[PDB]
């Protein structure tokens, strides 16, 4: 139900040509956060979206992760945020999927990683392999 509403908004990305509207991203993020009880379902849905989506939607999918983790850290506290730790479990595979984006979108991913590193959204042991994966392409 809370997960149904989130899935609905997430998959609605398919109706749009990137870049995605701020208002749409906000709606997806707010739905994720309202559904914090079901954070595992939320993370699983985002990961599935990114695995299966067309190449033009990989960066939008990453922005969904970025938007959820930023809002959750702001709203619940960096130490208490449940989203970044849960996304970390499969993150190497998530990014393997993300890097199968158009070559003109690769820089957008590295930008996100650079900001995550600066703000310590993940520790170096997670961020560095993700940075290494960009360089290896
Ligand atoms: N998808
Ligand atoms: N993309
Ligand atoms: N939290
Ligand atoms: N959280
Ligand atoms: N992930
Ligand atoms: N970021």
């Amino acid at each position: 139900e809370a997960v149904k509403t989130f899935n609905s908004e997430l998959y609605s990305l398919n109706d749009y040509k990137p870049p995605i509207s701020k208002a749409k991203m906000t709606q997806i993020t707010k739905a994720a956060i309202k559904a914090i009880k079901f954070y595992k379902h939320v993370v699983q849905s985002v990961e599935k979206f990114i695995q299966k989506c067309k190449p033009e939607y990989k960066v939008p999918g990453l922005y969904v992760i970025d938007s959820i983790v930023r809002q959750s850290r702001h709203q619940f506290g960096q130490e208490k945020d449940v989203f970044a730790p849960r996304f970390s479990n499969n993150i190497i595979s998530t990014f393997q999927n993300l890097y199968r984006c158009p070559g003109d979108d690769k820089s957008k991913i590295v930008r996100v990683l650079n900001l995550w590193q600066k703000n310590n959204v993940f520790k170096s042991e997670i961020i560095q392999p993700l940075l290494d994966m960009a360089a290896a392409l």
